[PDB]
Formats: C-alpha cells, sequence, structure tokens
C-alpha cells in the first residue's frame, strides 16, 4: 500500500525514486493512471491496468541504468509536470494518456548498449532497423506487442480510431527520445516558440516531444542525493560498452571513455549545453518551471564545477 | 550461357523478360555485374557473387506480381539506363553498385499484401516497424541479412569505410520505393532540378532515388505485350488482398475492388499523373530518355485512353 504521504510526494520532482521496490513502484504508476482520470476516460479495466504494468516490468531488463526504475522515474517526472505546469488545461486526456504511456514504455527491453554500438557492431538490431534509431524503434515495437496480448491490453475499451491516434502519438514520442535527434528537435521547437499556438497540432506535437525528452533526461532536476547515483549507474553501463567496444575494434566515444571522461566535467557539459537551454525555452511557456526545475539545474551545474577543481587536483597527485 | 545476341538486347528496355527462366535470369544478372565492371572495381569474388544471387532468388516469394521476375525487370531496366544515359560518366562505380544491388534486393520476401494491409491488420511487420514503411524496411533488412552470411557477402572485399557508404545508399534507395513517399521525393527532386548539380551529394542522392523509382514502376516503358501481362499479375495479387480484407472485415482500396477497378481507367491515371511526369523530369537531365522511354509511355497512355472509350461504349450497350 501507499501512504497518503507518499501519494502526496508523488507529485513533486523531489520524490525519492530509490526508496522503493518494483511492487511499490507498480502501485505508484497505477495510482497515476487513476488520479489523472485516464482509467475513467478510457474505461481502462482496473485489473488489466495492473496486469499491464506487470508485463511492462517483466519486459524491462536488469541493466544498471536502462531499467524499470528509470522507466518509473521518467513517468513520475512526467506526472509532476502535469501538475506543476497544469498540463490538463492545455492537453486533451488522449494527449496525457500518450505522454504517460510513452514515458512508461520508452525503454522497453533496452540492452545496455546504445545505437552507436548497435550500428558499428552491425548488430541484429541495427540490421533489422536499417541503422535508423534501432533501439527506440525496438522499444516501441515491444510496447505494442505487449498491448497486443488481450490480458495486458489497457486499450481494449478504446474505439479503433482512438487507438490509431494513441499509437501514432506514442511512436512519435518514443522515437523522439533518441538523443541523436536532440538538436534537430530543439531547433524545430524553438522555431515554433517564436509564436507558440496551443491550438496548432504540429505545435503541440513538438511540445509533447520536448516534454517526454525533458523527463527522460531529468535526473539532475531531482535532489543531489537522488540524482548522483543515476550518473554513476549510467557511466557503469557506458563503461561496460566502451570495454566491449575497444576489445572488438569498434570505436569509442569520449564521454564513454575511461581515460577521458569524469562525472563532473560530463555533467557540467550536459547541464549547460543540453539541460538548462532545453528547460529554459520550456520556461518561456511555463513560468513555474523556472523555480521548480531550472533552479536545481543551475545549482547542480555549480556543484559539479566545484567538484571539478578537486577532481583535477587529485589527478595531479596520481601523476 | 548467354548468347551474344542476348547480351546485346539486355541493354535495352525492349528486352523480353517473360521468356527467360529463374535459372537464365540469374545468369543475366551475373553478367550485368561483370559487364559493369563492379566485380573488377570492387574485387567481388565471382563465385560468391553467383551464390548471393541464388541466396536472393530463394528469398523472393511466389507472388503473382512481387516475385523474382519483377526483381529481374527492375534490375534489367536499371541496367538499360546505365547504358542509355551513360551513367558511368556521372556516377562512381560505388553508386552504380548501389543502384544495381538496391534494385535486385528492393522487394525481398514481399508477402503479397501492401503496407496498408499490414498497418490496418496490425501484422507483425506493422508492429515491428511501427507502421513506418513496414514492407520496404523489411526488404532492406532481409537484404542485409543475406549479405550477413559469409558465403553470400559479395562485399567481403571492401574496406570498412566502403561498406558503410554502400549500405546507407542501399537503405536510402530501397526505402524510397515506398509509393507513400512519391510526392515528397518528386518535390525534393523537382527543386534540386531547378539548378541541378552533379557535384552536390544531395542532388545525386535524389537522382539515385528517382532512378530506382523509375525502374520499380517502369512496366509501361516496355513493349505492349511485355507490359500488359504485368498489369494482370498486379491485379491478381491485389484482388487476392481485397478478398482477404473483405473477409477479415478490413477496408478495401478502390483500385483493388473487382467491382470498381478496370485496367483502362487505372493505367490512365497512373500513366498521366505518376509515370510520365516523373520521366519528363528525368528527361531534362538525360534528353535521350525521351525517345526510348517517354515515347512508349505516351503510347501506353493513349492506347489505354482508347481502350477506355471502347469499355464505356461496350458497357453502355449493356444497360
Ligand atoms: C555522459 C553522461 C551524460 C548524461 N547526463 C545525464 O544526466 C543524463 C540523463 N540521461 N542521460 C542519457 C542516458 C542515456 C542516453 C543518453 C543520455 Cl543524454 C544522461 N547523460 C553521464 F556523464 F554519464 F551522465
Ligand atoms: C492499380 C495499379 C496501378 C499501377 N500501375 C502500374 O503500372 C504499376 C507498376 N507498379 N505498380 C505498383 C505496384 C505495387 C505498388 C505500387 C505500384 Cl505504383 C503499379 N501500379 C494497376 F492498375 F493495377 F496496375
Ligand atoms: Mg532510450
Ligand atoms: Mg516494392
Ligand atoms: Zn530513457
Ligand atoms: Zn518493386
Amino acid at each position: 500500500l501507499l501512504s497518503p504521504e507518499t501519494i502526496e510526494a508523488l507529485r513533486k520532482p523531489t520524490f525519492d525514486v530509490w526508496l522503493w521496490e518494483p511492487n511499490e513502484m507498480l502501485s505508484c504508476l497505477e495510482h497515476m493512471y487513476h488520479d489523472l482520470g485516464l482509467v475513467r476516460d478510457f474505461s481502462i479495466n482496473p485489473v488489466t491496468l495492473r496486469r499491464w504494468l506487470f508485463c511492462v516490468h517483466d519486459n524491462y531488463r536488469n541493466n544498471p541504468f536502462h531499467n524499470f526504475r528509470h522507466c518509473f522515474c521518467v513517468a513520475q517526472m512526467m506526472y509532476s509536470m502535469v501538475w506543476l505546469c497544469s498540463l490538463q488545461e492545455k492537453f486533451s486526456q488522449t494527449d496525457i494518456l500518450i505522454l504517460m504511456t510513452a514515458a512508461i514504455c520508452h525503454d522497453l527491453d533496452h540492452p545496455g548498449y546504445n545505437n552507436t554500438y548497435q550500428i558499428n557492431a552491425r548488430t541484429e538490431l541495427a540490421v533489422r532497423y536499417n541503422d535508423i534509431s534501432p533501439l527506440e524503434n525496438h522499444h516501441c515495437a515491444v510496447a505494442f506487442q505487449i498491448l497486443a496480448e488481450p490480458e495486458c491490453n489497457i486499450f481494449s475499451n478504446i474505439p479503433p480510431d482512438g487507438f490509431k491516434q494513441i499509437r501514432q502519438g506514442m511512436i512519435t514520442l518514443i522515437l523522439a527520445t533518441d538523443m541523436a535527434r536532440h538538436a534537430e528537435i530543439m531547433d524545430s521547437f524553438k522555431e515554433k516558440m517564436e509564436n507558440f499556438d496551443y491550438s496548432n497540432e504540429e505545435h503541440m506535437t513538438l511540445l509533447k516531444m520536448i516534454l517526454i525528452k525533458c523527463c527522460d533526461i531529468s535526473n539532475e532536476v531531482r535532489p543531489m542525493e537522488v540524482a548522483e547515483p543515476w550518473v554513476d549507474c549510467l557511466l557503469e553501463e557506458y563503461f561496460m560498452q566502451s570495454d566491449r567496444e575497444k576489445s572488438e575494434g569498434l570505436p569509442v566515444a569520449p564521454f564513454m571513455d575511461r581515460d577521458k571522461v569524469t562525472k563532473a566535467t560530463a555533467q557540467i557539459g550536459f547541464i549547460k549545453f543540453v539541460l538548462i537551454p532545453m528547460f529554459e525555452t520550456v520556461t518561456k511557456l511555463f513560468p513555474m518551471v523556472e523555480e521548480i526545475m531550472l533552479q536545481p539545474l543551475w545549482e547542480s551545474r555549480d556543484r559539479y564545477e566545484e567538484l571539478k577543481r578537486i577532481d583535477d587536483a587529485m589527478k595531479e597527485l596520481q601523476k
């Protein structure tokens, strides 16, 4: 069960995603669907809802970073944004359903090695998706194979036309998570910002791509205590890759290279050239987002810069 | 064993594809690869190249239209164009290898039901490819599945950098055969066309995309009875899809409805609004195309228009 305290904190981006076990996370995800009025407006069989969440969980891999806790993390942040930015006043329920469901399924069956590995290693994935966002494509397919089994199909009671609309929206959002397209997408969105139109369908599609992108890389928005472990879990996975990459001939990226990257320098670059700019333009649309999320981001940047001095200082010694 | 008479008619769009058998065509294909000096300039092992073309032939299905012969026509037409338009003076042997390989592989393992059926019926392909060019994506995938085996890999003797550029090219061409992108591709082309530039890598990519598109739907460019049978084979496959759709209760395209489609009306629109316009544009770059390909297309159009009059009169005589 969840205490009214937990259920209360579940709305803030300060929620401690580490305090829980799969079962307790499944319950929170479940709470979110009810509380958002999704179970209600889509006639989601409450039993199916919980069975779906179990099948989703079952399909996430036990990786150091790209795992079910990450999934929950992204979904929970998305949930926070819905209340923080009062999204239910700008988005239809079908839009919210898409944001939430896409967030929960965006990394289904992730293997721990990104697209670059897949393509360079000429993997069965990279071959099947002709080197086009192979991971993202795969997550999305698994997401719909799951929804294909009537028992997990939380969309049973939605008419075919509504299903089509929801499916197309989820695919757009999940593929939009591939960071390779980060600049392209930010340009498109900033271009629409010059005069945003909440009634312009294309304007909203980009805003939704931006929102799920925000949640998927929002770790640094959370409290320093909650955020740090994630950076280490990602680098574990990244090293796991660059290890296998160098011992296979396949090239390696600087940010995944032991001899080149450091938690601090990395996060200073990520926070300044990715996270703060992105959340900056989003603030022009949502002012409350500046205090609640752009603040910890600045703080986080500042802190990793102070940690950079000490890191460099220790480096001098081991030389 | 091709005679010298054959090796000569094989460079023209008047070649009768309906004569030869799988065995013989496989020879013509093999010939084309040597004749174009792809073996030479790339170091293709003449034995591997012969196995590969067999690996390929096996992977095509026994469909009335989308079968190994269609494959043959597309590559044979592509071959005719390399000679007619002297493409070896404009394109590198790399691009020529891409164009020919792409043409041969473009419909690998086609099931006989188009993307609309896949999408509407929510097939594995549709689910797997997220409704995005599911058939074409699958073809290009089965293509590289074959080049994956060490025994069919006709690219084995190519540096890493080389294989990359080839693969990307092939993915681009095969994915460009999806008619759903016709208007989009024709536009990008007609644009670059306002000031073509055989130097501009993007100008050339669009030309290669337009070249394979021409070859994929170029049946009407051939002689009246080499062409006519093809229209029949396509409808046999189409009616095969609509019968199954009606049965399964899925929507039916008009041009696949026995009570609506007539060869006459069909080929009139297709020739006037799809074929002729595309070749006219290509003729701006290669004037010699007008006499060898536009000519038969204009005759095809007129013939079909005359054929529709007959059909109107004939039917009026019955009501
Ligand atoms: C090199 C990474 C930088 C980085 N910082 C994050 O906070 C963060 C959040 N998500 N991702 C991420 C994860 C997977 C793929 C792409 C990204 Cl972007 C991140 N990557 C790190 F130093 F290890 F942190
Ligand atoms: C309804 C079709 C129209 C048509 N005419 C062709 O000559 C032609 C050549 N290729 N394709 C074709 C085949 C498969 C998919 C798309 C196209 Cl475009 C054709 N489609 C037919 F009148 F029945 F023929
Ligand atoms: Mg991902
Ligand atoms: Mg095709
Ligand atoms: Zn993710
Ligand atoms: Zn074809």
